[PDB]
């Protein structure tokens, strides 16, 4: 197995003794995803891609995060939702922070973080800061992390075209819609209801943000964009444009 | 599915909305259990336990927390061994607390915490007073929490007599032994290999602690006594206890 | 006489809140590099400007700016590493802004404009905000709104961007220190700007992750991630007044009297 | 002259820890309500009472104990919901203890007994030890040793409990108010302790799980979890030596000369 | 006795019960006291002031705080000297809100807090701040706190007569000097040996501050002032006066 | 060219501090009421001019001055309960103070004056020097010095009081919003003071102790502690030439050539 919880202490030691041992955490959040879809899905996408990346890689994968930070009307519909399982900022920064001081008491020294859920990543970035400040202090100063959305590994324009055929309106909308939600189909079609998506246009916000943030400015089922046109296809392409990328640059940061 | 995570924020939300929700939390952690079991058993086991007690008493489940308490010496084996991954206490402590404000936001009143990590306790009880703290400061007394440890339930001297035929030596050096590798092999046989049980006597200590932690006083396998004489019939039984005595507390303090 | 609230006697203050509708602006800015040719102050004085001049606008008062501000990132703002930054941790800058918003609500204030022109502060001023609502909510207050905003998010007529980039855009990502600041430094504070000190390097390009601890050779040696080569005070202008329009409508429909 | 440091001149505690091997003993208690029958500072009067003559016998000192412990849990106190119970959040007991150990280190000092008489206390000064420790490696230190212990576990003798229980031992997790602390208050401190106060009732049961809020009908009204009437202080006196003796010895295994 | 430690629950709920009690709280710190008294001072004198006080008007005085900030040089030598067991500001800040949150919790809203160690001053405030802002979210606004240090009791120009015929030359030199010494003498003479109380000129500093402390600029036995004249008589004039001054104090903001 | 860090480049930040005795000065005041007749932002104004003149008679350069200060205390500056007044709690000033030293020890800076202009901030600000301090020795930097003062404390000499207060000075405790701050702000930012605003009370006077919740009845309406009628430009200009004086020597001493 690639799962770190799945393998004997031993197993695990031997593996970082090796000296080139690349450890890879999913982070997502228990967040609402629309009339459609699952709860779970940012934990459930980045802990997928981690699997088939560490199987080419010869990595481990630590147990996801299930808990993220509070969801944000323009990323996430809004931490109003019911469902939604937000942490405050100080806990997620400190869960990431304990785990890599825990990585480095291991002896362990190469940290991919996987980011599953948009409103998690500056928390993320302070958890890696605050602890790569105490490794310093105890004399180290060699223990390396790479922090990345896996989505974000698709820009290829040609890749575009084929999963928005009638035209990209960017990532700011793509809450629950058609990235996702085919993503899922592809992994975990069991967990999508295809039927009960409302197709709604897209989700528009003036540039700026209000607090406390107000129902009435997120489409009523939750999603920014719909999924209509998702299908197990597009799925197919997003996990190989993703796990091949992700591969490649995970072998670039931490050479074997 | 019982499981929260494999619900739509819909689904969640009708469940709530019928008033008598009573949502389960396992609380875990990643240790090292010995030579011959995975690192996530503490997860695993009150996770596998919710899920048929909730099936029986038509409760949800929520996302594990993967990550517990630093392990101590004579509960867990010690912290300065290698894959065990352990948060801060405050860190703990707030994630509990931040889980809590966010289900009395839901509208949610019920919960049944179920803890499979020994040292979790306190700061899983400092969590439930500070959130408690909050709600009645947000003007909320009517949320209810039970805390338990799915094996405070296996008292019955006829079943302790049937699980220890050589007689019972005590719950303090469990760690790794007959009771939870025999749930394992039981519940995920594929992630336990009892040819590895490194057969040592139970491990003794002084009434007292040492800080650092010294490692000669932990068995060097990890485990605090031998699951040679484990077996998955065992497991069938501790299970069938546990799940029984759980659902029946459950129906006591959360009445239909 | 003045909008900013540091001028004014505490009864001058009280009495603008005792108004009833009175709207608050706080700009939230930073010390940080800004290349070779501006001083390092511009992310204080650039949202303390539009703030000026949108508060004289709509009779809004203005607190004083917040000098410091969230860790530079290396694709946003060059990097931590650079002398002269000089950042807060996330749970300092996080307290200061949920503290403030405490002593306003005390004051019997209910309406605030967080403008920030640094970009990595962005999620700890939405974490105070939260944390000081949250609070608010246990004193039985519900009445206080928070409207938050970067101004430069206010320029997205291509009309508008066409003038600024002529020769095309391309994109916000490596604005640090490039074209859009800068052009608002030359209409702003000159003095502050030397155009000559520029270095005319290609635009800053990273792959779609970040590293840590940052690595300074994944940054252009100046700490500007674009060119402000082709910044003119002319683009600042025009730049200011679609901000200051912008902004001042945003809130007039927010905030009505 | 004393064993407390507290009543020793700096120069005093100066020259005691210069001789390079010094132990030193933090007594953790609590204020907290035992019973009609004793006073509420017990959980710092005896461990204090069995560190000053476990010192005196070994040359250690005692350092000013913790007034104040983490809240009482039904199931091990009674509750916090009793009156005159007066507990610290987990945060502010842990910070305590670091404080304390990071301090003791910066004398010199580099070896600690920390005594626990409120069982709650427990994890709290674990994880202050913990984050002390870690602090202490970050500063190049990694000699300082620390022994915890709650004086009670040092009774296992059966000889000893046949003593103290002939109508037979019900565990440990009743005692609160009960035989054990009450006679060795009555050994200790009789002007404090009115045993013909005691409610003599059955010894508290509970299921095999805990609820929260605490709910008061849980727990007897008298707020002990057993009761103390066989107390006495003769029982009080075993208890002493017995502890006295294993701990003292205990320690000079730990702690050599 | 009028010790909240002394007492038994029900004794403690029975004066509370009256509606009138009055707490007080001494707070203390163990620091160095030059060559002829303990540590202990600032834990001693405000108990004993308080004993006094409370045995006059009917109060009650809570276990007092043996831990305090850190010494600061201009006011008791500074924080480089051994024996000196100081706590961090947020950690005092943190004990005075948690027992002015339980007390309340008790019903009781009168507590007067007796500092002994002049470097406790603003994180006692802090504490008090926090927990009463704290009681207002609960919906308490009735609980009152009186802060004082019993040496400003001491102003008559005639009493400073008595105490200093050669003149008196300020109290910001005043750390095991004249004034406390001769307070010891009388309250606790065992704990003060005279005889090596050395002799130096009054402690004298820049109109600023150095960090790290500079040793050099404190007096080398600790003090800022010899003790020479102090004497068990002064002591009792002392704390005769204190003792009055206070009690009437007490009598003005807790009307009977 | 510019003695504040904030009008200055990284560059030449960097050089200024790659001489190796480059000393900063970080100017801590508040937002806080002061009277009827001056603007609420005085105690940042009055260190950060002050700063500026020390600044350039040593060749120094200022940080940004931090805006919001620790809460007004009734027997310093009138109390917390006046609206205008915006305070920050002790944690958000402390970490605030830690982080800013954190920082400039990693550009290599390691001299450091604070001046603070607000009474209340001070024990905050040693418990943030401490922290960081404690912190840099984690880090093996030894060598960070800082001195923390108040421009108001180098105004002591006879000669001068007399000049202020010919008619007999009462002391500084009674000092916010009076003849000593007042005088100054006539003599740098007259047009932020109106003297014919001044409430000619009698100085303050409060018991031997403090009540919580503060009591507005024990300060003065105006929130001033003493009236500022004999304040005058020509006694500013004789305050700020003592203090520029006597703390541009103070520096010269700590920080040698
Ligand atoms: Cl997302
Ligand atoms: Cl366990
Ligand atoms: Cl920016
Ligand atoms: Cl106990
Ligand atoms: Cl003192
Ligand atoms: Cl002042
Ligand atoms: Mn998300
Ligand atoms: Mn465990
Ligand atoms: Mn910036
Ligand atoms: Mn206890
Ligand atoms: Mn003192
Ligand atoms: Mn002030
Ligand atoms: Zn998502
Ligand atoms: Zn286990
Ligand atoms: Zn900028
Ligand atoms: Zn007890
Ligand atoms: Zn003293
Ligand atoms: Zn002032």
């Amino acid at each position: 197995s690639v799962f770190v919880g799945e393998l004997t202490w031993k197993e695990y030691e031997a593996r970082v003794a090796a000296g080139d041992c690349v450890l890879m955490l999913p982070v997502g959040a228990l967040e609402q995803h629309g009339h459609h879809m699952c709860m779970n899905v940012d934990v459930l996408l980045p802990t997928a891609v981690c699997k088939r990346v560490a199987e080419r890689i010869g990595a481990l994968v630590m147990p996801g995060l299930q808990y993220g930070y509070k969801s944000q009307q323009k990323s996430g519909g809004g931490n109003h939702f019911p469902g939604t399982t937000s942490l405050d900022g100080a806990t997620l920064t400190g869960t990431v922070q304990d785990i890599i001081r825990e990585l480095a008491r291991h002896g362990a020294r190469r940290l991919v973080l996987m980011n599953g859920h948009y409103e998690n990543s500056m928390f993320i970035v302070e958890g890696i800061d605050l602890a790569l400040r105490e490794l310093r202090y105890a004399g180290i100063q060699d223990f390396k992390v790479v922090v990345l959305s896996y989505a974000d590994f698709v820009k290829d324009p040609a890749v575009i075209q084929q999963l928005y055929p009638e035209g990209f309106l960017g990532w700011d909308i793509e809450h629950g819609g058609v990235f996702e939600t085919s993503l899922m189909l592809a992994l975990y079609p069991d967990l999508v209801d295809l039927d009960r998506v409302v197709d709604h246009p897209p989700a528009t916000f003036p540039p700026y943000d209000v607090f406390p943030v107000d129902p009435a400015r997120t489409p009523a089922p939750g999603t920014l964009s719909s999924a209509k046109t998702a299908s197990r296809e597009k799925g197919e392409l997003i996990l190989e444009v993703c796990v091949q990328g992700i591969a490649d640059a995970i072998r670039e940061e931490f050479p074997p």
